[PDB]
């Protein structure tokens, strides 16, 4: 998880900027993921039964940026 | 999961900007995901019964941004 | 985990900025991720029932990223 | 984890800027991830009843940033 | 965990800045992390059984960084 706000901003930035590679694989169950724009606020995940969960996951990641001045260069991945 | 939110911002940015690659692949069960724009907010999720679950997932991601002045330049994924 | 507030902000940066590569993955299950732009607050996870769970991951994660002069140079992931 | 927080922040930096690679894995369970923008805050997690768990998890994490002026220089992951 | 804040801060510094890399994973139960931007603030987690959990987790994390005039330089990890 990565989670990023910026509520409020001023930036000067002639830049390379928010560049995102590869952000990994989530697996959730019954799982809220919230954000909008007597006040109650109310979010209810409840009375679960699980039985035996089993899980065999294999991930490689390989993520590959260049910015290169290269000469007989191997990139092994 | 990756989560960005700018309620607000002030940007100056002659630049490469928002670049997303490979973002991974999210399994969800009953999940909720929300952004909408006496006041009362609920999403319910309840009285649920899982049997056995069984989970094999082989994910390999290769993902290659270049800026490059290459000579004999070789990128193996 | 990552996670990052400004909740304001003055930057001056002609620079490479956020740059984020392969931010890991997770399995979750009734957890609740909340950001919102009498007053009560309420997130309400209850009563949940979890039987044995096995996990086996395996997780490899090669990530590069080059800014590179390089001569017969040779990158092993 | 790693939580960061610049509730007001001037900086001026003509620089290399946040640079974030490889942060690892999370797995939870009913865990509650907040950050929102007679007055009462309140996130309740109560009655769960957890089953023995076994977690066997292998996780090899390899991250290169290279800024190199290289001759036959060889970096194994 | 690694936690920083700066509730206010004046910082001149052209420079390679916070630079980030493996943050290691974390395996968390139940357990709240917040920053939020008569008043009561209460984050309420009780009642909960567990029964005996066995984890038992490998993790190799290898990190490189180079700013390098190498010759013959080899990096084993």
């Amino acid at each position: 998880n990565f989670m990023l706000t910026q509520p409020h901003s001023v930036s000067e930035s002639p830049g390379k900027t928010l560049t995102i590679s590869c952000t990994g694989s989530s697996a959730s169950i019954a799982s809220h993921y919230v954000q909008w724009y007597s006040i109650d606020s109310s979010s209810n995940s409840a009375s679960l039964t699980i039985s035996g969960l089993k899980t065999e996951d294999e991930a490689d990641y390989y993520c590959q940026s260049y910015d290169g001045n290269n000469h007989w260069v191997f990139g092994g991945g």
